[PDB]
């Protein structure tokens, strides 16, 4: 009902159709955001959500890699709350290794649900900007629905 979600340009890209599902969202989206910029933000201004009862939506990686040593400095800031990692899709290199840093985090720490985006928007290019980072509406009401399903069902 009043989840955090924070993010890169996908979470700017989302945040307008996510708050029309869910209006009381706190929704902290920044185009170019590297993963190891969050832990500090978590720390500034979201420790009120680092707690059991808690939903963090956590939508990184498409802007940049990052390591499985930051990912988890990152998932340990937001403590027990309940964490929705987003699988990344992007036209980079690293794409691959970052989405298996986030499986595994997810496999690891009961706290950590997989959002896999990057299954879901196999085969629908229609979701995409041609840039293949930003997304259309379409991929932003697949993404916002999906990430509320996965909270709704708490898998
Ligand atoms: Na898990």
């Amino acid at each position: 009902s009043s989840p955090l979600l924070i993010g890169d340009s996908v979470m700017v890209d989302i945040g307008n159709v996510f708050t029309k599902k869910i209006p009381n969202a706190q929704i902290d989206g920044k185009v170019g955001r590297q993963l190891v910029d969050a832990t500090p933000i978590v720390k500034s201004q979201y420790k009120d959500y680092a707690a059991a009862g808690q939903k963090v939506v956590v939508e990184l990686g498409t802007n940049g890699a990052f390591t499985k040593d930051q990912l988890n400095e990152l998932l340990d800031s937001f403590g027990k709350a309940d964490i929705y990692l987003v699988s990344i899709r992007v036209p980079r290199d690293y794409e691959g290794r970052i989405n298996k840093l986030i499986y595994e985090a997810a496999e690891k720490r009961s706290n950590v649900h997989l959002v896999d985006w990057y299954k879901a928007s196999a085969g629908h290019p229609e979701y995409f900007a041609y840039d293949g980072i930003h997304l259309e509406y379409a991929g932003s009401k697949a993404l916002t629905d999906l990430i509320v399903k996965t909270m709704e069902t708490h898998a």
